[PDB]
């Protein structure tokens, strides 16, 4: 199976790829400091979307707690403590990365802009609950 | 735009994402050290063709080389001399991409197995070429 060390650092980089791609939606579709392209929107709600799919939760193990991947994991203890709360905001991540998707392939900047905040929403729920603050 | 620093984070947390998830279609279609899920197999090729998707194009620049993002870059300079090789193994990569997701959907394991390999060849064809070896 996985080293703890190996689930710490696929964890940190899918979370660093979905940030890559989730900055490329808010230059195009937020800040208007990249040109809105259709295809670069959509196949960058395509990576969120598809590791948000990805079956994250077999990297999240008591023994990765303190251990580095990429740099020492961020995971708070309170993580196995509160699995009705990972659980509500998992699913809502997932649902709105898909919806992302869904509305990126063909949606205008204002449809775009509307599901990549409820995204970016669901990305926050997790800070300072469930992964250390710096 | 981003610094050195980030393109470099970015491009080594792309290819790590992408590592894990063939790691699992491998393990399901060529080593059999995983139960073969449908859903599963098509989640983890559904990474690999979004990535592969992703204009990681934006990410290589001469002034990246050298540059430590997680750790120092592995690219060698002749990537920026070879450009009809860059050219030919990039577009060759998101084409074996895209048929593994096609296949993955609906395919079965034999199917996937033949797609998985055409990618595998793909990922192998930037090694001792653009990639330092460790
Ligand atoms: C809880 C269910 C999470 C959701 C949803 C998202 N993130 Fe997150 N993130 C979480 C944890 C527990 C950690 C720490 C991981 C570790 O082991 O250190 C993180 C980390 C990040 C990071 C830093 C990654 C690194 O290189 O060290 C980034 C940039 C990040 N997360 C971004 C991010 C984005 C953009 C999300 C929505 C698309 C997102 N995260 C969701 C917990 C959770
Ligand atoms: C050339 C067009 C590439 C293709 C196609 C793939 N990879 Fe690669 N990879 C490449 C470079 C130039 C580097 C070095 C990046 C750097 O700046 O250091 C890499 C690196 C990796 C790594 C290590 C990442 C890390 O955390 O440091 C892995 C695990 C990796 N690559 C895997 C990989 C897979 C699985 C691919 C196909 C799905 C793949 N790479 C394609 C160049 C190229
Ligand atoms: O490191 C961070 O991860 C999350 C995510 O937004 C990534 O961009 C956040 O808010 C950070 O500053
Ligand atoms: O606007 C953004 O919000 C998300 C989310 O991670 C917020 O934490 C992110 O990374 C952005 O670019
Ligand atoms: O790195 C960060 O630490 C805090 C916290 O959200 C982490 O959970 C924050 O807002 C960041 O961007
Ligand atoms: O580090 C590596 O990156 C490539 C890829 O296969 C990732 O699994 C390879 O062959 C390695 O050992
Ligand atoms: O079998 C595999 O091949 C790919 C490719 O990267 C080869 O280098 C990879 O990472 C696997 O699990
Ligand atoms: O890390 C590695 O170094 C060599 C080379 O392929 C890198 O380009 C190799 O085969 C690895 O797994």
């Amino acid at each position: 199976a996985l080293k703890p060390e190996d689930k710490v650092k696929f964890r940190q980089a899918s979370y660093t790829t979905m940030a890559w791609n989730m900055g490329k939606i808010k230059a195009m579709v937020v800040d208007g400091t990249m040109p809105f392209s259709q295809t670069q929107v959509s196949a960058a709600a395509n990576v969120i979307a598809a590791i948000a799919n990805s079956g994250m939760g077999a990297l999240y193990s008591p023994d990765t707690l303190g251990v580095v991947g990429f740099k020492k994991s961020r995971l708070k203890e309170n993580f196995f403590q509160e699995q009705d709360e990972v659980r509500k905001i998992a699913t809502n991540f997932v649902e709105q990365a898909n919806k992302l998707a869904e509305v990126a392939a063909m949606g205008d900047k204002d449809e775009i802009k509307a599901q990549f905040g409820e995204v970016g929403k669901a990305c926050k729920a997790c800070h300072e609950k469930f992964r250390e603050e710096e």
